[PDB]
């Protein structure tokens, strides 16, 4: 499918050279950053969407995630489906596991306090995570069957909000450097 949303957010720290390429393609070169999220996807997320991507380059030198990323409002929730990472594997409060698209993911919940959100300003919100147990190899056509994650989260009392915001296949980083090139469809 054609992507219709371009996400390019940085808190202003360091260098974040994000390129909005042709179709669903984008690349990022980052150096000595603060927090940032770059990615392509859809303006309105869906719990039924099947996301396809191919990360031609996934080369983080530090803390960075290659992850499905999105938000819902009512309640405000930031969610992730992490396929690969750099030096740090994100974890939180363990809820259980889900097998999807050839991999096994651990399910975690964390909370952010006085942090930036899609609404602007700062607030406290919950984060839902599905983190692969082992890094998924990159360079190949990968699929994330999002429904499997949504259903598993629900079975663990992790309900998403009623108002869906954007949903993208992103490159997130925190105080690191690196490069990525990803195509989303
Ligand atoms: O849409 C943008 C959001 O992506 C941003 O929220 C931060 C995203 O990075 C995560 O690591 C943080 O938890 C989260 O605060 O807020 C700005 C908004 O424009």
């Amino acid at each position: 499918a054609s992507t219709d949303y371009w996400q390019n957010w940085t808190d202003g720290g360091g260098i974040v050279n994000a390129v909005n390429g042709s179709g669903g393609n984008y690349s990022v070169n980052w150096s000595n950053t603060g927090n940032f999220v770059v990615g392509k996807g859809w303006t309105t997320g869906s719990p039924f969407r099947t996301i396809n991507y191919n990360a031609g380059v996934w080369a983080p030198n530090g803390n960075g995630y290659l992850t499905l990323y999105g938000w819902t409002r009512s309640p405000l929730i930031e969610y992730y489906v992490v396929d690969s990472w750099g030096t740090y594997r994100p974890t939180g409060t363990y809820k259980g596991t889900v097998k999807s698209d050839g991999g096994t993911y651990d399910i975690y919940t964390t909370t952010r306090y006085n942090a930036p959100s899609i609404d602007g300003d700062r607030t406290t919100f919950t984060q839902y995570w599905s983190v692969r147990q082992s890094k998924r190899p990159t360079g190949s056509n990968a699929t994330i069957t999002f429904t499997n994650h949504v259903n598993a989260w629900k079975s663990h009392g992790m309900n998403l909000g009623s108002n869906w915001a954007y949903q993208v296949m992103a490159t997130c980083g925190y105080q690191s450097s690196g490069s990525s090139n990803v195509t989303v469809w």
